């Protein structure tokens, strides 16, 4: 039961992956993306409808484990960013389908299915932020995200990543 | 062509649009685009060449090396939030070198993608509905030294 909760987790991270890059979720891809047979996608899943249920629900419980664990509203704002960084990283895809700032590849019906918020987050942009406009600041924020996640997938060491974002957020690339 | 031109507008919001969207858009059938395109692999492929082509010409006319390199980067950053959201979507799908240029410690390839993700965030706020101008400034700002403080 402890495997088989280890095989439900990796169907649905498998799941998130493949509606990352595809418009639905083909069994073949689902299960080749778990490492599973696709009879046993089959034996949690019988349908495709309780497989996208299911997705919701790990989503948000990652989500809220993850915001939980930065602890964005306590001590130094540098270093409660970098722990929110370090944390929505760890999220993978699911920073694709932010509600507010989705990826221009997100199925945007998706994005409003799985409804990702983020307040907790712009009260800590908030709490580091000369003038831009209403928003922007969050609109970068998640794109920065984004590009972090996909150079992460085209091979770069995470560490790396989470100091080029934050310096990036920070002081910009050009002088 | 219209047929191309349909799919930059339709996909450009809707990115995993079906082909019969892409057609009703244009004003063609059904028939008539799995005919040119059997598979949607094969628009999206079209349409990448003709992005990138006017991607790159779009680079090109706003001379990067010419004049103060401020001026340059707007021009630059206006061309691109002209030809609109497009641009990313055929170059992030799964399925340039100037810029690099008016660019020049980050990680390999960092500077693009930070480039990138502003023109993204640029592309949301027109969107939105805030001011062109406004947008390319919020984007020259966050370039030259980034959206927050300590």
């Amino acid at each position: 039961s402890g495997a088989r909760e280890r095989t439900r987790r990796a169907i649905l991270d498998a799941a998130m992956l493949v509606l990352a890059d595809h418009p639905t979720a083909a069994l073949g891809d689902i299960a080749a993306a778990a490492g599973v047979g696709r009879s046993t996608v089959h034996r949690y899943y019988p349908e495709r409808t309780d497989l996208l249920r299911a997705l919701a629900r790990h989503v948000h419980d990652l989500s809220n484990a993850a915001i939980e664990r930065a602890d964005p509203t306590s001590g130094p704002v540098d270093a409660a960013l970098r722990r929110v960084v370090e944390s929505q990283l760890d999220l993978g895809p699911i920073v694709l389908f932010v509600y507010y700032e989705p990826s221009i590849l997100a199925d945007p019906e998706l994005a409003a299915y799985f409804d990702i918020g983020d307040e907790a987050i712009v009260e800590v942009l908030n709490r580091a932020s000369p003038e831009y406009p209403p928003g922007w600041a969050r609109r970068v924020f998640w794109a920065l995200m984004q590009a972090g996640y996909e150079a992460a997938k085209d091979g770069m060491p995470r560490h790396q990543i989470v100091d080029a974002i934050m310096t990036s957020l920070t002081s910009g690339i050009i002088t």
